[PDB]
């Protein structure tokens, strides 16, 4: 029901996945040093309350009646609901408060990768907070009140609502379908992993930026699906473009979903082919995006598609070199990139004491 | 997670306990030809008696013809029912059509201009709609997904809305979900269990005139926008001014227990429980089943939130009219703005496997 809050590292990446996310980028708006360090602590302390189930500051009610209350009141009566927080530092964060030098070099710009359509507005920002649970509302809460004690110091710059599966009916050893109707998550670092974590997820300290020891480092992209044309392709082009069978998810030539996949048996541009770390020197991505269906846009198609979100030691040798081999990917017939950011997600909170980017600052 | 029954004299997914999340479309209607219509109508009745049961429509979603599409588009797949309903409604622009002028309701009326209306034409409106609710999304979204598939050629979405999470309640013995502003929403509505009260105020009778309608509801939906900064600086008092309730049990002023019945003249005048009470609205009630909802950010900087506001009526004339009059004076119009609106024509229920959507119109 609820996960703790300090570690080594953060949570939210490593733990179990939450049924909901509500993904929101932050600009910052003061050049006060003193002043961002001390949000960063008013953050913290609310985050601790948030992820206990508790309301933030004096309450949601009770106070006094001439003040506005402290916390905004719509997750009153509800669960922690597994809440996790996990903050991250946008690379512009480092052109301020004279932090140019601390840029990780893990924490690099994305190359323009072919055809990218990337909006200006849903990409970048300076901080982002992930806000998972199995309670939308209670995520929307987390994010709502974080944004209201920055109020002053930080505007919301975009922010992204997303579903996974829900819990309380399907089961927790089953595959989740993405919105193509296939499963996804199938071959993917687990957070049970412990080594894996450490090779591919995990900074460390020789890895050459210090105050990133036990960080990670965070790609979002947002991915339109192209839902109509999807829909009216054949079964077998479907199967085609990912190299595993739509029932099943079973690789081509096999029999179960968790079968190791034979990669000659594949077409040359099939999806797991080209991803699959075999083809990408070892490559290997923790992997823990979100769908989402936002609407619908102006000539009635469906603006849905999947909030790709990546955890990886370094960006350079994680997200790029497998993005790069996708080039061809007979998928790219029907997704877009529509919104690109990264972010240094920095080591955990370690006890009642520490606070968020406190090894930066 | 188990399955609401599709059938009955009456359309599930109003009198039914309010599920978790709600997917609402409209859709304009893009054929002339009235036969085409009504085959429509009978698959699209079809698809919903697999999809409220947990079942992929038509053949499945594989293990069909490899070279063709997949009846089912699939992303539901070993997910149970979810309390899916399917509700249908038909506009009052629908009636320009298919020769049924003459049968539109007297009861489907238009709304009038409200002050503080800054209504978009885009988001509004609609030939008729399908309110898809579940305790999943992606149970409702696939259902929308794939009767917009089948009605391609015949139907197009004008619009449509996400509900992530419930404000109202037909259920007073369970907890009453609290909206964006913070505040319980729900407390005195109708109870599925009320029959005389649906009964008087929600389904429509033989005698009220339309024959065709009788057993169904009219259903009027408010796109209202939040002006949630404006909101959060406003002290506790002023909050629970402008409700008539507080904040923290939902009671109304000056008594301990959320259920407790109101004393409105302890309310201030303008004071949203107190003008919108039935007492102060000659007895006008409504069955209130709206949603919250955000969409992303609003460009400057801020959260965007809001409310899918949705009441079911005997008659929108007597229901949702003289109550949304009387709000006029609302303190809370002070912190909201209406931005977007339909109404339609609830038909009656399907009755058993022979029946189909809309069979008493047409
Ligand atoms: C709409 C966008 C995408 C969809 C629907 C999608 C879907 C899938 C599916 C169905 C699988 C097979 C099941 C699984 O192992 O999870 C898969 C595998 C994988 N995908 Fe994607 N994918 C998308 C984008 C991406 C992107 C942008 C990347 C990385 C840049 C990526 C990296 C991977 C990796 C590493 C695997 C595991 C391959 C293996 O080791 O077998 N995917 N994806
Ligand atoms: C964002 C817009 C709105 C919000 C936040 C809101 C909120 C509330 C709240 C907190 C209550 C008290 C608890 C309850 O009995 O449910 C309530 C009651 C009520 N509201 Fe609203 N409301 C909104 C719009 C409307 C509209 C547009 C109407 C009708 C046109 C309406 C009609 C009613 C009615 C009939 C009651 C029950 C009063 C009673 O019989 O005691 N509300 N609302």
């Amino acid at each position: 029901s609820a996960v703790p809050f300090h570690g080594a590292h953060q949570a939210g990446i490593a733990t179990p996945v939450q049924d909901r996310l509500h993904f929101a980028a932050f600009d910052v708006t003061t050049e006060d040093r003193a002043a961002f360090v001390a949000l960063l602590k008013e953050w913290t302390a609310a985050a601790r309350r948030l992820t206990a189930g508790h309301a933030v500051g004096e309450g949601a009610y009770g106070g006094l009646p001439e003040a506005p209350p402290d916390d905004t009141g719509e997750a009153l009566g509800l669960k922690p609901s597994r809440l996790t927080l996990t903050i991250g530092f946008g690379p512009s964060l480092f052109t301020r408060f004279g932090l140019a030098d601390l840029r990780p070099e893990a924490l690099a710009d994305l190359p323009k990768f072919p055809g990218d359509n990337l909006d200006r507005a849903r990409s970048g920002g300076d901080l982002c907070v992930q806000a998972c649970a199995d309670d939308p509302q209670v995520a929307v809460h987390a994010i709502r009140n974080l944004a209201r004690i920055g109020f002053g110091k930080v505007v919301v710059r975009w922010s992204q609502l997303g579903f996974g599966k829900t819990s309380s009916t399907t089961p927790d050893k089953q595959t989740p379908r993405n919105l193509l109707g296939f499963k996804d998550g199938t071959r993917n670092i687990a957070g049970t992993e412990k080594d894996r974590l450490d090779r591919f997820v995990w900074a460390a300290e020789k890895d050459g930026t210090p105050w990133m020891t036990g960080g990670s480092y965070l790609v979002a992209r947002r991915i339109r699906m192209h839902i109509e044309t999807w829909d009216r392709a054949s079964l077998q082009e479907q199967e085609d473009v990912f190299g595993r069978d739509k029932g099943e998810g079973a690789p081509v030539g096999k029999a179960k979903e968790r079968d190791e996949p034979f990669l000659k048996a594949m077409k040359p541009d099939a999806h797991v082919r080209l991803a699959h770390p075999d083809s990408n020197g070892g490559a290997t991505l923790l992997r823990r995006g979100y769908s989402f269906t936002d609407g619908t846009d102006g000539l009635g198609r469906l603006d849905a598609g999947l909030f790709f979100l990546a955890y990886q030691r370094d960006i350079r040798t994680g997200f790029v070199p497998v993005q790069r081999n996708l080039a061809t990917d007979a998928l790219n017939e029907y997704i877009q990139h529509v919104g690109s950011a990264v972010f240094a997600v920095p080591p955990g909170v370690r006890d009642a004491d520490d606070w968020w980017g406190s090894t930066l600052f």
